[PDB]
C-alpha cells in the first residue's frame, strides 16, 4: 500500500458517527472528543456539509479546528454523520490516493 495518485476519481464514502446506540440500552450521546477525533481528523469531505454557519466545501481537508467545529455542532444537534473520502472506499487497485488517505504525514 502506498499513496501514488491524482485524486482518485471514485467518489463512493464513508460517513463517520458522532453517536452511539448502547453504553446504557439506548440513548443517543455524543462521541468522546477522542475517538470522533481519531474518526475525522485530517480527512477529505466527500460532500459539502452545511452545519453551525459555516459552508465546510466538499474534498476539504478537515483541521482538527474544523473536527473541533463539527462536534460542537453536533452538540447542537445539526449532524449525525460526516461524509468523508477514505482507504476503505478507494479506487487506486494498489495504492491509496491524496483524498482518500488524507492529512497525517
Ligand atoms: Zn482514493
Amino acid at each position: 500500500i502506498v499513496v501514488r495518485e491524482a485524486d482518485c476519481g471514485t467518489t463512493n464514502y464513508i460517513s463517520v458517527p458522532l453517536f452511539q446506540p448502547d453504553e446504557v440500552t439506548r440513548s443517543l450521546r455524543l462521541r468522546k472528543r477522542a475517538d470522533i477525533e481519531a474518526g475525522l481528523y485530517g480527512r477529505v469531505l466527500a460532500r459539502e456539509v452545511e452545519v453551525l454557519g459555516v459552508r465546510l466545501e466538499e474534498g476539504r481537508y478537515l483541521s482538527m479546528d474544523d473536527v473541533h467545529l463539527l462536534i460542537k455542532a453536533a452538540e447542537a444537534g445539526e449532524i449525525q454523520e460526516v461524509p468523508v473520502r477514505s482507504p476503505l472506499t478507494c479506487q487506486t487497485r494498489y495504492g491509496v490516493c491524496q483524498k482518500c488517505y488524507g492529512y497525517d504525514l
